[PDB]
């Protein structure tokens, strides 16, 4: 297509507009008197939400320049989340204020590509900075402090999570999902156990839970489909010497073989139960693996050449007790010695090392957890739909918090980390003057999150950033309760990856965009 | 595509015209003054209803912003529905009034967030009130007078409705279906029958009714298909030595087999009939199990390894008579002792218990039904087409309600209960002036439905208001006979589930919609 | 879609224009001195009717409100005419009537949930008084006088009517088709005969008709396909020596067995015919067992395990004689007893009675004729294609009111039975006053179709209805000869079935209408 070029003041002109009407759907929602914005979806109703980035993501303008200018802007919220999720509204407040700035000082007739290097300085500089402010957050007070001001003051989802860190340990999961009632639930599930039913509710020695339990069960492991009982037999009756119930847990259990399993177990004969492996392709066989280790047992797969057959009963895995549902095993307390589970824990504790993607990573800490620690459930409540997505998301935003204060620590919040990096390079200047404007362009930016904040509140910014940068240390604003204090005492923590990373990205493509001199796009 | 984005008052403003479209249609029909809407339909004929969930889902609007806020009050009608279904117009009417006197203190400049908070604390204290004020609604009387009210004034429903309940017991189903005449009946079947016909119409040993009956016959369960008589034999024989008839209900009975029998009931060989198993999949199996032990036989299915040629008499069921058409069988008194009867009805029982699903509750609750007490069907009378559908309709409403009022008891209405718990409330306050006045605002619209029952009779709200408000406990408005009393006495009573539903959903909609600040949409 | 919500008085008006423009168009038609409606046809010659059921599904209008206003009045005539196939006009009118008045007095400000229920009371009290003017319609004459008036004052279709009545007497079926020239004509076929020609032409015996025919003949009643002749040899045979001529009736007959056939009939040996079974599907063999019944033989089906080779002479039916065209077989007089043959009748009597449907009726009424009284049809005269469809329809009319009166009885015609019952109900009251409005609102529009036929006659409405009011039970107007008179004596008698499913219809669509108070569709 034809093409509409657009030359400076007049391209940056409309690129801000672009960037200020995403900034402002942004900002509406920032800090504890943060507002909603309400979403459209063609889909069904529409999503009231306070969460930035996903006001972000909405955001497309119509004229093609403008919509440039948001479409770009719009990153630094997306990434900041990617990378944190969370202070995506504070990265986007940044962003705005390092190009309002910035723009402002190229048509003061500066050189954009210094104001840049003086920002990134600037900003390299105010990294170490925090770095240097953060102190551990690793009790679980803290951690509920930061769940909390991440849930916009919601000290149960605060509790909530501080709990299940506590439960699950170190290595262990966390997810959130849709409740069923109105208040919020805590599940945490004991030790290892996964997503498989029995194959036939016959097993079900216990109707009134509608699930089966064996006690002191030997485990057959079986890397492959079951369908002659033939490749049983053998073991089936080692297995009724030993007067023991027996688990199996193969790749699945079809008619032939499950059928005679059934018949077998049902006439009194051999306690016997069977179960789907867990997953599908590679990570079963793995997993499987991870079960065998679990009980002390040998994993039968017919790729080192083995057969069912031959399989004495020093093969099987054994373990105290096991407990199956509709679509639920678990196993309590496995033989195996912990010389042996924390070896194969000392493994998967590599494979996420070398994990270079993001989806090879959950799945790796999630069995970490099966055969280490334990796997955390939350359950959001609420009353409505409407409820249920917004203050999910805000427990899911929580999670993540958290989990960045405990492996980067904690600042003060209300936006005073920054300004105090602020007043801290107030010294630092850059290879020639454009440079310096562009780095006091950052340090000024720095003041945007705590002038939102309290714009959000409807008092005066600029008085009470005054007040703030008057004092030190943790000296802040509590937009909350209308006055200052110790920041850290009062609860008020960022986590320090989060402060971070809106700095960054915002200042990353802040950069950039203020080196604008030309912009094409299509015609209208 | 490009966004339309509008911010504060403005954007509000319009959310509320949108709002405001959606209740006013749906208001005009609150109460035994109320009147109808009519809904068109592309289809045939308009639909004229007075159910305000009904009305609401069709109301979209042009204007995109004043569509987001009809598409978003429009859930608390949804969700009070899917919750009692009724109640919808009163929860409409109520979030409605939350978001106007919500807004206007925006408006004041008030922190809607706050606003928010002290609206949700009111309605945490109204819960409670309410199941205070609730008493349980038990006896048959009372139960009429739900369904009557429901019905908008039909004591002809109430007492239909009242008199089911009061067959079909406890665990036994209801429902509505189109009936042939004008008047309404109510079908209430004895014990166990399901949807399946004779396979052949030769069985039939009495032309009259053009239907089968057997009395003493012995029962064949078989799961699976019937192809070979050979299978049949060693079982056909065992039953003509005995002298009496057999039913046979199988997962079908085909070609060879049928045709044979057939030809064996025919010439006065053996008294028998076949029909088809109940349902499909993996229900059939386990409901025929319900069949085995309604009447003390044994399920024979080819998945315990087992084969029709080996079952003695033991193996079949029996009862007292049974009854067959062209599409429903059923048995009269089986022999099953109440031992057994009663255990499974116990199993059952906690199937509903963990029932994750809303149609996986259904069909257990049928089977309940016929195990335990009874199913019951009511016909809907009415000259029309216009006329069933409204009138079916309000049957199902109160079927609703009753159900309701079992679970959770009945309150005053002519919305006194709120009226009053509004006055117990007179003293709650929150933790800042903002949430004082969002305590207020909800307080206010708890004035709602009975300010709307009033104006739908053509008189004066606030006089009515102010002289219920005058008085004490159950005093309230008679709308119908325009005078004032004791609305429990004068059987004007609503389910209390309803009523708190109804103020659940709505606050928790207008509470979410009254902190918007942003909203985003599509270009016209 | 965006819609277009409408309320009060504003909705109200478009849906009463909306009542109007079909009310109108359906008015022209009232009477003996009704007049004609062309409704066009993108298919070919548009249609000139009298028949108010055909204008009115036609109406559908431009606005979206009025429309709706259309298509429920609608559905009076709609339904007026699936259950007595008349008066539909009169109907639309009555509801015309009832909207008109009732909302004159929704804007006097009653209620109109009381308008409603005392236009209902109205109503039931109408229908009773009806009950009892009604007066048995047994005689032919009288039977005449309902067909006649019914035909627009047509005495030749009166009489047919009356005529074919008389022949196929009361368990038999009258139809109506197209005839071949310009005079009207009744056909009265006797006793047994179906849609089945020879399978060849060469059985025919008699070239001059085209046709066979056999006397005393067995007849060989063969529930299933016949291709071997070999089936057939050890019967034919047993034939052969009893001398008679013989008819099969299988499901059919095909190469192999008929080639034969044909050859043996051909060269002198064995008289036979062959014609396939009436129906498909399962009425076949059950029609077949009338067959069977009526020339008491034994259907032989390989259902009860039969073969054809093990039939002896004795399962043959048999009768006087039968006739066979290229497409009609006929049995005449067969030997069954009428102690079978009334019991068999006895049966399908409650086919009927049970058949929940309404085409598993038509049929089985069918049969019943076919086996007890005759079957008519009638063939209207028409010059044109544009006056057949009209006469033809006019006849269908007819044959309904007649069948209804029969039922159903008659009361005095043009509109007088209605002008009586309101006078009879002039001391109705309701339980408050909008409900006497409400009452007298319907008493009111009882006049109408009085006051129509008047006018259609470009005489005074208000004249006419004054006198009439003025008399006593059946005087009336004649509008035909424009003078008063008995109404009885005249022969200008309704059925008392259709005067009362026009007013129940009516009023059932014409209460709800009134309670209109919002309006929902689609935007222009
Ligand atoms: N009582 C409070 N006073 C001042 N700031 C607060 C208070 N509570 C939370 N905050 C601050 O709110 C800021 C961000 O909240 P939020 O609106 O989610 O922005 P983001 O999406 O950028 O995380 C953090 O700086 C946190 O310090
Ligand atoms: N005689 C009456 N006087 C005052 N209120 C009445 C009377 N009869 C019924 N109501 C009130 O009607 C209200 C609800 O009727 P309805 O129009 O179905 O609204 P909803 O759909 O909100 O159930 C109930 O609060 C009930 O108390
Ligand atoms: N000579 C007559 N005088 C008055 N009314 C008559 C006369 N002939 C027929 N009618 C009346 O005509 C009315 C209906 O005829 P018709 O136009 O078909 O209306 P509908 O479709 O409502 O049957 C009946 O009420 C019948 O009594
Ligand atoms: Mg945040
Ligand atoms: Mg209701
Ligand atoms: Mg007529």
């Amino acid at each position: 297509a034809a093409k509409d070029v657009k030359f400076g003041n007049d391209a940056r002109v409309k690129m801000l507009r672009g960037v200020n009407v995403l900034a402002d759907a942004v900002k509406v929602t920032l800090g504890p008197k943060g507002r909603n914005v309400v979403l459209d979806k063609s889909f069904g109703a529409p999503t009231i939400t306070k969460d930035g980035v996903s006001v972000a993501r909405e955001i497309e303008l119509e004229d093609k320049f403008e919509n440039m200018g948001a479409q770009m802007v719009k990153e630094v919220a997306s990434k900041a989340n990617d990378a944190a999720g969370d202070g995506t509204t504070t990265a986007t407040v940044l962003a705005q204020a390092i190009i309002t700035e910035g723009l402002k000082a190229v048509a003061a007739g500066m050189n954009p590509m210094d104001l840049k290097r003086g920002i990134d300085k600037a900003v390299t500089a105010a990294v170490e900075e925090l770095k240097a402010l953060s102190v551990p957050c690793s009790d679980s007070k803290a951690i509920a402090q930061v769940g909390t001001i991440s849930a916009n003051s919601d000290e149960t989802v605060g509790k909530l999570i501080a709990e299940a860190m506590d439960k699950v340990g170190k290595e262990g999961v966390i997810t959130v999902e849709d409740g069923t009632g109105l208040q919020d639930e805590l599940d945490v599930v004991e030790g290892m156990q996964f997503d498989r039913g029995y194959l036939s509710p016959y097993f079900i020695n216990k109707p009134e839970t509608g699930a089966v339990e064996l006690e002191s069960p030997f485990i057959l492991l079986a890397d492959k489909k079951i369908s002659n009982i033939r490749e049983m037999l053998p073991v089936l009756e080692a297995v009724a010497k030993a007067g023991k119930p027996l688990l199996i847990i193969a790749e699945d259990v079809e008619g032939e073989a499950l059928a005679t399993l059934v018949v077998n177990t049902m006439r009194g004969i051999v306690k016997v139960a069977a179960v789907k492996a867990p997953g599908f392709g590679d990570r079963r066989k793995a997993m499987l693996q991870d079960i065998a280790t679990l009980t002390g047992g040998t994993v039968i797969s017919e790729e080192i050449g083995m057969e069912l057959e031959k399989a004495t009963l020093e093969d099987l895995g054994q373990a105290k007790r096991v407990v199956i549902n509709k679509d639920t095993t678990t196993i309590i307390d496995g033989v195996g010695e912990e010389a042996a589970i924390q070896g194969r824990v000392a493994q998967i504790r590599q494979q996420i090392e070398e994990a270079t993607s993001d989806y090879d990573r959950e799945k790796l800490q999630e069995r970490v957890a099966k055969l280490a620690g334990g796997v955390a459930v939350i359950k959001v409540g609420a009353a409505t739909e409407v409820e249920m997505k917004e203050k999910k998301a805000r427990v899911e935003d929580a999670l993540h918090a958290t989990r960045a204060a405990v492996e980067e620590g904690v600042v003060a919040g209300g936006g005073v980390a920054l300004i105090r990096v602020a007043s801290k390079l107030a010294d630092l200047r850059g290879q020639n003057e454009d440079q310096n404007v562009g780095i006091k362009v950052a340090l000024r930016a720095m003041e945007a999150p705590l002038r939102q904040i309290v714009l959000n509140c409807g008092e005066e910014p600029s008085v009470v950033a005054n007040t703030v940068k008057g004092g030190d240390g943790n000296y802040g604003y509590n937009a909350a309760t209308e006055e200052y204090g110790n920041m850290i005492d009062m609860g008020i923590l960022d986590p320090t990856k989060v402060t971070r990373s809106a700095l960054q990205y915002a200042a990353s493509v802040a950069g950039l965009m203020i080196t604008t001199e030309c912009m094409v796009t299509d015609l209208p």
